[PDB]
């Protein structure tokens, strides 16, 4: 009996959003998995979506894997490249049926789809985002660049779909298709099921009957929400009782300065966001419940994670996502209070709502601070001894591929594969740790880097240096002790210059080992 694998990925979901991670959002199915399983407080991705995915499915750094930056902002090919082999390719050759429904974000062309990169069945959104209901604006030269880059471009296997079924809603469709593939499976061989949702990613959109469950829940605003989330994190033991939260940084007006109408719309956005997450969770339950009734769940290793920190961006602030985003939305969408959440609305919830969900951490998605890279994760697999607990052991998304190969009885092919030279995993298997033999998969000497959009981080043990350029940081290296300062508040660069210079060496090594530009 070799295990099945179920890897579920939420898109821009925040660290404390779900119930068992401190949240008020209804997530009964993930909560059952998390309390019985092991929850992780020091698990890491990249600061953004496609880089994190490139890493999940190869076991090495996104700069090696082809996503050195996002395609949309151009191993810098803009897709998963031929210098790496992908987990599903490896498992498919060892007898696993490879199944996916969800967001891909690792290439748009035939030779780059899931069906080209190791999946026997796949239903995928290829770009980084799209309208959850398939409602499309007009496309021409003049359409905002951010909209031109996010059409509802789906594929099933090799067939690019020219229409979507009626009632299409992204999370419900991904639940539907993965269930179909599981029910159609060969019941006497194991599976690798990959369930990358595009929820709760903008535009924020969800069925009204779920949104209505949160009516008025967010009327006290995002600081009030942050205070609730931090109290609950502490109460549950997810964060140390006296942790100092990083201060909230935003260029928008604070809740109390806002006019009544603006508040009503901003709260309605966060109501919609909550319904996205509950509705995601509902589709996760349909899949998990089917596996359970089949007698398969207990020999399934289940991993759930978000792909980056919660999304604080103001899409109207990046004129390269335009020209004229807001004017185009005014003319083509209906963002009135009543309509927010339907197919022809288009909103994002902004920096303050997002910081409520990353607290105590500094900032959010697209930064190299812990706000952008520390994400919620859980593992439910009852053959592991380390279950029912909360672990603060350091771990990354690069650890997953090695772990699953290990569990599957499969050797990584080393440096050549299908007659091409290839990269070897930078992560470490979780099996010694999760099987209870060791306290963690890494130690006080483990070195890890990040670099993206001109920001840097370098970590060794619990020591981390960060580099944020202008206008979002001081354009210099800052040094943090994450054992004492999870908020990355107290810069130690002057009190501990030897430690920093050491980390700076490690950074140069990372640049040269990974090909960072
Ligand atoms: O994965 P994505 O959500 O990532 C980012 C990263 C930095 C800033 C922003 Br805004 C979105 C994204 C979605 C669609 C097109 C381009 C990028
Ligand atoms: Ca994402």
């Amino acid at each position: 009996k070799r295990p099945n694998f179920l890897v579920i990925v939420a898109d821009d979901l925040g660290f404390s959003d779900i119930g068992t991670f401190g949240g008020e959002i209804a997530t009964p199915n993930l909560d059952a998995l998390a309390i019985a399983g092991l929850r992780l407080t020091d698990f890491h991705t990249a600061s953004a979506a496609s880089p994190t995915r490139s890493m999940l499915l190869t076991g090495t750094d996104h700069h090696i894997a082809g996503i050195g930056t996002m395609a949309e902002a151009l191993g810098y090919e803009g897709h998963l490249n031929e210098r790496v082999v992908a987990l599903p390719e490896l498992l498919r050759e060892a007898g696993y049926q490879t199944l996916m429904a969800g967001k891909w974000h690792l290439g748009l062309k035939p030779e780059q789809t899931p069906h080209a990169r190791g999946f026997e069945r796949s239903f995928a959104l290829l770009p980084g985002a799209a309208n959850h209901y398939g409602f499309e604006p007009p496309y021409d030269e003049s359409t905002p660049r951010i909209l031109k880059g996010t059409p509802a471009l789906y594929v099933e296997d090799e067939r690019y779909l020219d229409t979507l079924p009626e009632g299409f809603y992204s999370s419900d469709a991904f639940g539907d298709k993965l269930l179909q593939y599981l029910k159609e499976r060969d019941q006497s061989r194991p599976f690798f099921a990959y369930l990358p949702f595009s929820a709760p990613h903008w535009p924020l959109q969800a069925p009204r009957e779920i949104v209505e469950k949160y009516r008025g829940r967010y009327d006290a605003g995002p600081e009030a929400l942050r205070q609730e989330r931090l109290a609950r994190l502490k109460e549950l033991g997810l964060v140390e009782a006296d942790v100092e939260a990083h201060p909230v940084l935003a260029l928008t007006r604070e809740w109390e300065a806002l006019e009544d109408e603006e508040r009503a719309k901003s709260a309605r956005a966060m109501e919609v966001y909550a319904a996205m997450v509950e509705r995601m969770d509902w589709n996760i339950g349909r899949v998990v419940d089917y596996l359970r009734r089949q007698g398969e769940l207990d020999n399934t290793f289940v991993l759930f994670m978000s792909d980056n920190g919660a999304e604080g961006a103001l899409l109207e602030a990046f004129p390269k996502f335009g020209p004229d985003l807001l004017d185009f939305l005014d003319r083509h969408y209906d963002n009135s209070l009543e309509n927010i959440g339907r197919a022809n609305s288009y909103v994002w919830y902004g920096p303050r709502w997002a910081q409520a969900a990353t607290a105590p951490s500094r900032l959010y998605k697209a930064f190299t601070t812990q706000g952008g890279i520390r994400v919620p994760a859980l593992v439910r697999y009852p053959r592991l001894s380390r279950q029912g607990a909360i672990s603060h052991a350091f771990a990354t998304v690069m650890d997953v591929t090695p772990t699953l190969l290990d569990l599957a009885g499969v050797r990584h092919p080393g440096k050549r594969w299908r007659g091409r030279e290839i990269a070897e995993p930078r992560g470490r298997s979780w099996l010694g740790w999760l099987s209870g033999e060791t306290e963690a998969a890494h130690d006080e000497n483990t070195v890890t880097g990040w670099g993206l959009f001109g920001m840097r981080a370098i970590r060794q043990g619990d020591w981390k240096a960060v580099y944020l350029p202008a206008p979002v940081g001081p354009a210099t290296w800052q040094l943090y002790d994450l054992a004492r300062d999870p908020g990355e508040i107290h810069d130690l660069a002057d009190s501990q210059p030897g430690k920093l210079a050491e980390l700076i060496e490690h950074w140069k090594r990372y640049v040269s080992d990974t090909g960072v530009v």
